[PDB]
């Protein structure tokens, strides 16, 4: 990392910031954690490449945010006591147009993907205007760039189980599991409420910077990380209600080997 830190640094060394390499670098290396919300914002198209002009468009949108946060206030849809990742739910509903009749309304299915990855974006990102737009970009990422890939996800993480481990899968498929396997949790909250914050921003770099892919060697890696503890498990709920609530302590290991993983089985192109 100490390395890599110093040839991200030289790329943020442009006067015009060379988005193509970013996504490269990003692909290849964890981002360093000063740099990622910079990053982040630049290849979700929050800011410009040129960074002189980064101040100013950040001062839009904040002004944009606080526009909405007082248009929901006036309208009693959240109070001081609203929890943050929720005012973020109604601050996007508000603005796209499907603010339900009132906050006592049950959520949708959407609602409870964007309050997902809104609660962990939370914990990666310090300022709320970043974190606000940088969850607003990376929810309508996954239901535009992605809309026709996530659905083919769970085809491809048993493909590639298959050839990690045909053993654990023939396990699952015996017991009718496959197809109750917690693939929203995996592939429209893209982990998010799974793997904690300071592991999950890893997968994230690689989704922010193009992959949908990365989600299957994630959901694959998990699968062979506790690989003992789900053959032993000899029905479906067992097996799905486990993978709903993980031990967190090998996360990081999981995602390291998740992109290794990746790598190998993708030719994610090395950076130059």
């Amino acid at each position: 990392g100490v390395e890599e830190k110093k040839s991200l640094e030289i790329l943020l060394k442009d006067d015009r910031l060379d988005t193509e390499k970013l996504c490269t670098f990003s692909q290849r290396f964890p981002l360093p954690s000063m740099y990622r919300a910079l990053v982040w914002k630049v290849l979700l198209g929050i800011l410009p490449p040129h960074h002189e002009s980064h101040a100013k468009v950040m001062m839009y949108r904040k002004e944009q945010y606080l526009d909405v946060l007082h248009a929901l206030k006036v309208v009693r849809f959240v109070s001081d006591a609203t929890p943050q990742a929720e005012v973020y739910l109604r601050m996007y509903q508000l603005e796209s147009g499907k603010l339900p009749r009132s906050p006592s309304f049950p959520l949708e299915p959407d609602d409870e993907v964007f309050l997902a990855i809104a609660k962990a974006m939370e914990e990666m990102v310090e300022d709320s205007v970043d974190c606000y737009w940088i969850t607003r970009r990376f929810v309508n990422q996954l239901n535009t760039k992605y809309r026709d890939s996530l659905p083919q996800l769970p085809k491809a993480f048993e493909q590639y189980l298959n050839l990690e481990d045909g053993r654990l899968l023939t396990h699952l498929r015996m017991c009718s599991a496959a197809p109750k396997l917690p693939y929203d949790l995996w592939f429209k909250r893209c982990f998010a409420g799974c793997l904690p914050e300071s592991s999950l921003q890893r997968v994230w770099d690689k989704v922010v910077s193009g992959s949908c892919k990365i989600l299957v060697f994630v959901a694959v890696e998990i699968l062979l990380t506790f690989k003992i503890k789900v053959m032993a498990l000899n029905s479906a709920e067992k097996i799905t209600k486990f993978l709903e609530n993980i031990p967190q302590d090998s996360s990081d290991a999981i995602v390291s080997k998740a992109i290794d993983l990746w790598h190998k089985h993708c030719g994610t192109p090395v950076h130059s």
